[PDB]
């Protein structure tokens, strides 16, 4: 029977014998427990060592599995997918179906994952009431069993399946057995951009029921104008046998302070001509003065639903977390609790680089405390129904969730192939009303969306309507189909540009400035997807930031995405490092594109991440004679864990710090006048440096925790004053391959052949290992790149328009080589030309001046042809002799900052290791750059100007050749990339040219100056 | 202090190279002890007669930026025509060069004029490779005005029609050059990417005899 109606290629079949479904149940038998969320000892978790087998198909699996161990199966950890321990390989496609599009058929090859235990059941469950199993997820497809007969069937990777045992087991020991199918009709509605994996991935557990029993309850908060009144009210349903003795008591409670109850026998008010619902009964408290819940204070109530008799005997108690929220929007505005949110949000896959798919308490808790920790104040499920302690954490740390459908069609043509056929609009639908059966209780939840990339379909709108009219209290959203259609409250287009149009046939991505006024538009707009995190990205993420707080309507998105999908394999020493797709065999692939993080997988940040956190900061700043005004934007509390430190200095040297307490409502403001400051005693540029520092740790953050900070350029004072001439003059020795400059022990030696600067000694010590020459390129970023591949090249892509314009293959050609005596210095002139097949694409031209205080000044102006592609960078690069242990600079950091994603970073004097001036992107390319850079020492070294840099044992060439961080090795010496100017590194997406006009290199003709010396 | 401040030197040296000579400077323009601009030049003249100027010009980042970054002289020369390769024909500047066009022009110097009623700086051509006039060429990419009347007279003078043609010809060379704004007449309208706000500032020039 179940291999002759293979329901695993029917979308008519997504379940068999599945109970209905519910929010989160626990069937406490004591009301304490219940009020308290202490674990139920009707709650029993399965998450142990259960036995395994694989199979190449459901065909292959023998009948006698389902009475006894197979001797072949091994003891595995569950839950877990089974690519993580080695089965079989994880398959990383972003669009294209990891099968044959042909629905709703699946390969007759379909990895088969047979799980089994063995387990104990109490008399006392079997005597009384109702045993339950429940799989909060199995991807994508299974058949039950226990104790060799057959339970049931489930679909939907991402919600629970559960079934009723209790006319299956037996007291003591019993045998599950679980068949589960990796692919499936379910596959289809699966398409999501993510490793594609499988098995029991989320917990197992059993539950314990009476058979009269609690079997739903939705809890709803409505309030006055003011929030100063609510009523809660919680619809209560029943199963079982009704009798006039049963009550339902619902309280209410504030900590240990019972604040509410209300009783009622079962019995609903008449509904229709046939009366009302005799098995439900809806309870109505009233509660003065409520604390409300919001991200910013997670104020939280206990709601305890319980189930008793007239007389007071308890039959069992169920339970929830409730935030006091209104969610509506108004005027065509979001509003929570009547405030208009600014949502600082990002995409969140579930994704473990050990455990595959497998959330675990630690890594959700980590998740959340990093996000709060960079100003994140919201967190879209990408893109399915999460595991359901999230929703928890969510509530009690307070983020702003949008729970998300788990249906995904991307690799359709078109894209709502699916969503339009209404043969399809039965799976889609469970997708949809089960998730809001099950979350509809979390006050974290403030939006429901119908899944991604499935076009816009008839479906679509069906099930935007069932929503609406089964949950007003949440906005819905959907992108499918051009962002703006019937099926969306909310405008949530992805990747659409702040000023840029792109006006796609049938679903353009209009700038969002444009989009808002649209003629009849009147929505907000929050894009569920901007800001394309891929390797070195969030250039231009300023713009965003600039333009949600100018425009009231444009109210904020969410980055992609969270965390880097890599997977951890081992080398031949047996050491872990990060893989993409197609390192596991899997093909075709879609290669580093599941690396999209603010975070690696292991959850340390990469250099986006403080630039995220700068522009979400909640605090604003401006700066008038001596007063700071510090703006608060904050909707709901004042500022009562908040002191402003200051801190004034003259090129790194501290002058004048201080702190003053901030008191400042929400949405108000607070001025603060400096102390008058003393004038400084040399030359040189003031900066003003602000920071907002917590003192007390909270729950989501640690004493003395920067939340905010700014700077300002005050008083400079320009040098004037002349060095004291030196005593000493440089010597210039001519020869036919050479000109050599000596002074003292140092020497300088220019290459008349190469024009180049080929050599400097301190003794007889060489310092460099390659010439000083100037660079035109960058290793390419992920951003450069798009989706370029040697097969299949993409012409537009900034990588390709630089290859095919001869920028990594152009050969300098000298045009002039000469040297000069001037009174006190010797003065080295050069002009290069770069052409690549007769055209000349960059002239370099120099000066070297070298003086009697072993100073050598460079100047350099550059021409750039204006038909040639504006290029990576212009600077120059040598290979220094020097590896030294420390990085110290006077400009922009700490950490990695780029032209178009450098606000985040501070100018100040910074002294790192050099390991940290390399940022360690999975997929390796340019990297390290720090801009606004006065001085720069390293070793024996100082350069000084105006420049931006970066210093590592890697090559721009080893870079470009290496696809993988762990195959990079340290070069002899050390690597410096100094540029007068660098493109902007874009990233408003990962797939299309996204570097802003105002971050490429178009002037055509470029200055820039240098002075390297002895530090 | 910006119209009053006064040049103070710095630095001036000869050199003598191998097919030329460098005249190095350098200049604090100051007011009240407060540096507002420093420049720095070289002067390179070689054995075909051309001048090489090179600028390179501090700004104090807390000193209003400056309404332009450029050289001005007297020259003795009267000529009947101005030639340049570069934005034109008419008066146009950074703000407000999208209408002209990059080409060979060539005007009567009374052309290069505007006379506003009230006047002001006026005339200038931005984009310019090439400029002529009479026995001189000057070469590079800037911007430039040239007329019988100075920016002082300019600036004394509230009618066009009491405006009085000085001795020779007034040029203006501008490496940079302020917007000239115009949202209102009432309150700054310069918007930020027309502003001299850079604080570090390049030009280069030839000038040559025609
Ligand atoms: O449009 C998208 O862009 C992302 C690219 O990484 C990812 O595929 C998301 O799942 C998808 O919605
Ligand atoms: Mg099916
Ligand atoms: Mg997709
Ligand atoms: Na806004
Ligand atoms: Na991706
Ligand atoms: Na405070
Ligand atoms: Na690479
Ligand atoms: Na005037």
């Amino acid at each position: 029977v179940v291999l002759q109606r293979r329901d695993w290629e029917n979308p008519g079949v997504t379940q068999l014998n599945r109970l209905a479904a519910h929010p989160p149940f626990a069937s406490w038998r004591n009301s304490e427990e219940a009020r308290t969320d202490r674990p139920s000892q009707q709650l029993r978790s399965l998450n142990g060592e259960w036995r395994f087998a694989w199979f190449p198909a459901p065909e292959a699996v023998p009948e006698s599995w389902l009475e006894c161990d197979l001797p072949e199966a091994d003891t595995v950890v569950v839950p877990s997918n089974w690519q993580m321990h080695g089965y079989d390989a994880p398959i990383y496609t972003n669009v294209t179906y990891p099968i044959t599009v042909n629905p709703p058929f699946v390969p007759t090859e379909n990895p088969t994952g047979c799980y089994s235990l063995t387990f104990n059941v109490d008399e006392s469950w079997l005597q009384e009431g109702q045993t339950r199993i429940i799989f909060d997820g199995v991807n994508s497809a299974f058949h039950l069993w226990c104790n060799g007969r057959w339970v049931g069937y489930g679909q939907d990777s991402r919600l629970p399946s559960e079934f009723d045992l209790s006319a299956f087991l037996r007291a003591g020991e019993n045998r599950l057995a679980v068949m589960v199918l990796r692919w499936s009709d379910g596959s289809y509605l699966e398409d999501q951009d993510m490793w594609r994996m499988s098995g029991i991935f989320r917990d197992v557990s059993l539950l314990h029921k009476p058979t009269t029993q609690i079997s739903d309850f939705h809890v709803a908060t409505r309030f006055n104008d003011d929030f100063s009144r609510a009523v809660l009210e919680a619809e209560v349903q029943m199963c079982g046998e009704l009798r006039d003795y049963l009550r339902v008591t619902v309280s209410l409670w504030q900590g240990e302070t019972q604040v509410a109850s209300g009783t009622a026998p079962f019995g609903g008010e008449i509904i229709d001509e046939r009366g009302g619902y005799a098995d439900r009964v809806t309870l109505r408290l009233n509660v003065e003065n409520p604390k409300l819940w919001s991200a910013e204070i997670p104020n939280l109530y206990r709601a305890v639903v319980e189930l008793h008799t007239a007389d007071g005997t308890l039959i069992e108690a169920e339970a929830c977390d409730v935030g006091f929220r209104e969610v509506r929007i108004e005027n065509g505005l979001l509003l929570l609790n009547g405030k208009p949110l600014l949502i600082r949000g990002v995409n969140r896959h579930e994704h473990h680089p050990l455990h595959g798919q497998v959330m675990d308490e630690q890594t959700m808790v980590q998740d959340i405390l990093l996000m709060k920790q960079n100003n994140f104040n919201a967190v879209r499920c990408s893109h399915y129904p999460n595991h359901p302690l999230w929703y928890t954490l969510c509530d009690r740390y307070g983020l702003y969730v949008v729970d998300e459908a788990n249906i995904e069609t991307h690799g359709m043509v078109p894209m709502n192939r699916l969503t339009d056929d209404p043969r399809w609009l039965p799976a889609m639908s469970e997708r949809v009303t089960r998730m809001v059966q099950r979350d509809r209780n979390h006050p974290s939840v403030i939006i429901w969306s119908l899944g991604n990339e499935s076009g816009h379909g008839a479906n679509h709108d069906a099930l935007y309507r069932w929503i609406k009219s089964v949950d007003p209290s949440r906005p819905v959203q959907y992108e499918g189909g051009g962002a703006d259609t019937t099926a969306t409250d909310i405008i949530c287009p992805m990747y659409a540009r702040v000023d840029e149009d792109q006006p796609f046939p049938a679903v353009p991505k209009w700038s969002i400035k444009k989009w808002l006024s649209l003629p009849g538009e009147t929505r907000p707009l929050i894009l569920c997807e901007y800001a394309h995190a891929m390797g070195n990205s969030l250039g231009g993420f300023a713009k965003y930031w600039q333009a949600f707080r100018q425009y009231p309507r444009l109210q904020g998105g969410f980055v992609w995405d969270w965390v880097d999908q890599s997977l951890i394999k081992y080398d031949e020493n047996g050491n872990p490092w990060s893989a993409y797709g197609g390192d596991f065999g899997d093909t075709p692939n879609d290669r580093q594109f599941c690396m999209n993080g603010l975070v690696f997988a292991d959850r340390t940040p990469h250099p986006a991440l403080t630039e995220a956190k700068h522009q979400q900061q909640f605090f604003q700043f401006r700066l008038s004679g001596q007063t700071i005004e510090v703006t608060s934007e904050y909707l709901f509390r004042h500022s009562d864990n908040e002191l402003l430190h200051w801190m004034v200095a003259l090129d790194g040297k501290p002058l004048a710090s201080g702190e003053v307490p901030l008191d400042v409502a929400p949405q108000g403001k607070q001025l603060i006048e400096l102390p008058e400051l003393p004038q400084p005693e040399s030359a040189g540029q003031l900066w003003l440096t602000v920071r907002v520092v917590q003192p007390n740790a909270t729950a989501w953050s640690e004493a003395g925790h920067i939340s905010a900070w700014q700077q300002w350029r005050l008083a400079e004072n320009l040098s004037v004053t002349l060095p004291a001439a030196s005593h000493a003059i440089p010597h210039l020795t001519t020869s036919e391959m050479d000109f050599c400059i000596e002074l003292g022990n140092k020497r300088w030696q220019f290459n008349r052949q190469s024009g180049f600067l080929s050599q400097m000694w301190i003794g007889d010590k060489k310092q460099l290992l390659t010439p000083l020459r100037d660079q035109f390129t960058r290793a390419p970023l992920d951003n450069d790149i798009g989706v370029t591949e040697a097969t299949r090249i993409d012409p537009n892509a900034w990588v390709e328009r630089w290859k095919a314009a001869g920028h990594y293959q152009a050969e300098a050609a000298l045009l002039q080589c000469t040297a000069d005596t001037l009174a006190d210095a010797v003065l080295i002139t050069t002009a290069h030309a770069w052409q690549h097949q007769g055209k000349t694409l960059f002239i370099s031209r120099k000066t070297y001046r070298i003086d009697g205080s072993g100073q050598m000044a460079i100047t350099v102006d550059v021409e750039v042809a204006s038909d040639t592609p504006h290029p990576a960078r212009i600077g120059l690069n040598c290979q220094l002799a020097q590896v030294a242990e420390r990085v110290n600079w006077l400009g922009l950091g700490p950490q990695e900052n780029y032209p178009d994603r450098l606000t985040a970073a501070c100018f100040d004097r910074w002294d790192l290791p050099l390991s940290d001036m390399y940022t360690p992107y999975v997929f390796p390319s340019e990297n390290g750059l720090r801009c606004g850079t006065r001085e720069l020492n390293y070793g024996p070294h100082q350069w000084r100007g105006d420049f931006q840099f970066n210093i590592s044992r890697y090559s721009q060439q080893q870079l470009m050749e290496t696809s993988h961080r762990h195959l990079l090795h340290a070069e002899e010496g050390t690597w410096l990339n100094i540029d007068g100017f660098h493109m902007g590194i874009g990233g408003d997406d990962s797939w299309s040219p996204s570097v802003s006009a105002e971050f490429q290199l178009s002037a055509g003709r470029y200055h820039y100056q240098l002075v390297w010396c002895q530090k």
